[PDB]
């Protein structure tokens, strides 16, 4: 084999031999086609310290970006997590209105290996974005929102933390929800509106909202984008008042109902999650939210909750570098950087009519 033959010369060239005077032997190269993070296993007599000392040389020799070098099952075996020099993805990519999709309902979240990541909300209607504080899971949601505002959609924004993440400029573009009573009224309305559109399609004999809009002129239904900053504000019922938790259990009722029956009604949920918990990302939320955006999660348990795999732990530590799952396949992408005080121009959306 070519790889074993290649690696052998790279080691001979570095005189990278153990106490036994023998070069590391390649046990397995497990390449990921989706994330494109390869897993290079070697068993040598060289200690993990000497390996780490050689990461800059090993990168230049094998032409790889070493994500991590860890010790395997035995103190003889090492595992390298890397990406070839050809798995080229920007380390930083800002937002540009040039990316805004023409097709009403298609949104672009960033750049991948082969092209850009696109989500058609007529096909995949709900997005679950997850990541630690400062990962940029909010940035994505704001960018999806901007693209939909530009597409002329109705926007609702949920942030129970005084609505600080949805400032006075966001307020101009749509309704901002800050309390459980407002969220109760909003989610009840969203279920009623979803059901209202559900019968219009039945009666009109139209597949989606677009197929009805081309049948009724002055009665055109606009897309509804409802972004939730922290699912846990609606999910996590622990601590609140006896009357407040009946309100939260109603919000949870309506949310489940929204995610389940709103593929054709053009009502979309974009949910951010800081702390992936099974009490928050319920199987009802999982079964009905098809789009998964995942930041680097140190734990294997938090990644399984989100992606239904342990891929988030192998993410190269790059600000805005996420994982993307839709259906079975899981891919690596660099999320566009959406700067609020650079790209969010609320008057450009008010001009739209
Ligand atoms: N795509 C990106 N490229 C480069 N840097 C990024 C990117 N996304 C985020 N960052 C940086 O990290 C910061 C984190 O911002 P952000 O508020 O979106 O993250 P968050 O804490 O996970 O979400 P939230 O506000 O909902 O708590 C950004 O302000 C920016 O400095
Ligand atoms: O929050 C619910 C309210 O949202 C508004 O955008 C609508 O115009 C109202 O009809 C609705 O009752």
């Amino acid at each position: 084999d070519k790889r074993n033959a290649e690696y052998r010369l790279a080691f001979e060239q570095l005189n990278f031999v153990g106490a036994d005077s023998k070069t590391p032997i390649l046990k397995s190269f497990i390449e990921d086609k989706g994330t494109r993070i390869d897993e290079i296993t070697f068993e040598s007599m060289i200690p993990i310290e000497t390996w780490k000392s050689y990461i800059p040389q090993l990168q230049t020799s094998l032409n790889i970006s070493i994500i991590s070098i860890e010790q395997g099952a035995s103190k003889r075996i090492v595992i390298i997590k890397s990406m070839a020099g050809d798995a080229k993805i920007p380390k930083y990519l800002p937002w540009d209105d040039k990316y805004i999709e023409e097709q009403e309902g298609v949104v672009v979240v960033g750049q991948t290996f082969s092209g850009n990541i696109k989500i058609d909300l007529n096909k995949s209607p709900h997005i679950l974005s997850a990541g630690e504080t400062g990962s940029g899971k909010s940035v994505i949601l704001r960018c999806i929102l901007w693209q939909l505002l530009k597409q002329g959609a109705i926007a609702y924004m949920v942030d129970f933390k005084g609505g600080v993440e949805f400032g006075l400029e966001y307020e101009k573009v749509g309704q901002v929800i800050t309390e459980v009573d407002a969220a109760e009224k909003l989610f009840k309305y969203l279920v009623d509106e979803n059901a209202k559109r559900l019968k219009l399609l039945r009666e009109s004999g139209s597949k989606n909202i677009g197929e009805y809009n081309k049948k009724f002129e002055g009665e055109e239904l606009k897309r509804i984008i409802v972004v939730i900053d922290e699912l846990a504000e609606l999910m996590d019922k622990t601590g609140v008042d006896d009357e407040t938790r009946a309100k939260l259990v109603r919000i949870e009722g309506y949310t489940s109902t929204l995610a389940r029956l709103s593929r054709a009604t053009g009502i979309n949920l974009c949910i951010g999650v800081q702390r992936p918990d099974a009490k928050v990302i319920t199987g009802q939320i999982k079964n009905n939210v098809p789009v998964r955006i995942c930041g680097r999660f140190a734990d294997s348990k938090a990644s399984e909750i989100v992606l239904s795999n342990t891929k988030a732990k192998d993410l190269p530590e790059v600000k805005g570098r996420f994982l993307f799952k839709l259906g079975a396949d899981t891919v690596q992408f660099q999320a566009f950087y959406f700067d609020d005080d650079k790209h969010f121009i609320p008057n450009k959306i008010l001009k739209l009519r």
